[PDB]
């Protein structure tokens, strides 16, 4: 069984001066219609969305960060404006904060779904995304860090040191994640972005691929950047063939969530990268082997309406158990991002030596 939860109400989060801003409302709206005419929805298990409460925040935000966000919902345009001015790439309006909650809670619940044994695995079809959300800031469209908050939810009802593996192939660095988990040793990060030597957003060298985790987390941080403009299907196979998949069965995750930005994808405006919807459902199919088959796939980015929606509704129909459908040699700088990330983590992980 597979789980899957969308609501409407996320919709609601809106930029009020640019109604053509790329994370729209309609992201999560056209990826959830697309299930439903593929005949994916109703093979679904439904599970509701909730709201995280402030408490499941503070596991990974400082209090000033989510009281700072809240006090955006009785905002006036032009504070709403000014606050999200203070931060890199923010808009907000008095919905954004509702539905920052919303997108947490969908994920706790189904990640509870899954531990509960009620599903195998699931998928999230929520917004605003997550991964570029730091302890105490706000960055890049993101609130709160869902998928960091969700593993610290697992955590929280399992055991403290559950082993969490968080994949994350949207195409841009998560900064946040990184840093939340970076002396951790029970989660482990692996992110997959297009890097160009720091002249891709978020343009820091936090993303480059000789950050591998600090004190106890040290091996437990793998960055795969990409650099030499664009990379498709064959640099992500080999980059999980390689790198992703023996550090995955290393580490043997007791539940895997994936940070899916489907911003990697044939089509998108700002990736400016070639994943097909088959590439992303090679992908899925290969992290189903892990932990069980317990898979959490949670919306990150992606920006044109037609690629994330059969990109996301491609993963949702392999985690469903329907065949994986069928699939060069690599760009020279891929084999070189590749070689420099094994050459970093060996002396962590037997299975690169
Ligand atoms: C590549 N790239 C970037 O990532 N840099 C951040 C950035 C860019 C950008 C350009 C935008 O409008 C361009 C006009 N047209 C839009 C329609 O298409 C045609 C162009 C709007 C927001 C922007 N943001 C903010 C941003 C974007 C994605 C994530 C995300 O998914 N992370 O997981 C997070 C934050 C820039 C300039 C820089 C940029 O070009
Ligand atoms: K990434
Ligand atoms: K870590
Ligand atoms: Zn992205």
């Amino acid at each position: 069984i597979t789980g899957l939860v969308y609501d409407q109400r996320m919709m609601l989060h809106h930029n009020m001066w640019d109604s053509h801003h790329p994370e729209l409302p309609q992201r999560i709206s056209r990826i959830f219609s697309r299930h439903e005419e593929l005949r994916l929805l109703s093979r679904c298990h439904r599970i509701p969305a909730r709201l995280a409460t402030e408490e499941e925040l503070a596991l990974c935000h400082s209090s000033k960060h989510i009281s700072i966000i809240k006090s955006s919902e009785h905002m006036k345009p032009r504070d709403l404006n000014r606050l999200g001015d203070e931060y890199n790439s923010i808009f907000i309006s008095n919905e954004s904060y509702t539905c920052a909650l919303l997108a947490a809670g969908s994920c706790f619940n189904s990640a509870q779904a899954i531990l509960t044994g009620q599903v195998r695995n699931a998928v999230a079809i929520v917004r605003p995304p997550g991964h570029h959300a730091e302890k105490d800031t706000a960055c890049g469209f993101c609130f709160f860090n869902t998928a960091a908050l969700t593993a610290r939810y697992a955590q929280s009802i399992t055991r403290e040191s559950l082993r969490v593996l968080i994949v994350d192939w949207d195409v841009h660095h998560g900064n946040g994640t990184q840093h939340i988990f970076e002396e951790d040793d029970s989660v482990l990060y692996i992110s997959l972005h297009r890097y160009e030597d720091g002249a891709f957003f978020p343009n820091s060298e936090d993303a480059n691929y000789d950050k591998v985790g600090l004190g106890k987390g040290r091996g437990y941080n793998v960055n795969i950047p990409w650099n030499g403009g664009k990379m498709g299907d064959p640099e992500y196979m080999a980059a999980f063939h390689h790198l992703v998949m023996p550090i995955a069965r290393e580490f043997a995750p007791e539940l895997v969530l994936v940070s899916a930005g489907f911003d990697a994808a044939r089509g998108d405006p700002l990736g400016g990268f070639q994943v097909t919807p088959e590439g992303y459902a090679h992908l899925t199919h290969q992290l189903m082997s892990l932990a069980a088959g317990r898979v959490l796939i949670i919306l990150e980015g992606g920006y044109n309406l037609t690629s994330i929606s059969e990109s996301m509704s491609m993963c949702t129909s392999m985690l469903l158990g329907d065949s994986p459908p069928s699939l060069t040699p690599l760009k020279t700088s891929a084999t070189v991002s590749i070689n420099n990330v094994l050459r970093a983590h060996a002396p962590f992980w037997s299975s690169l030596r």
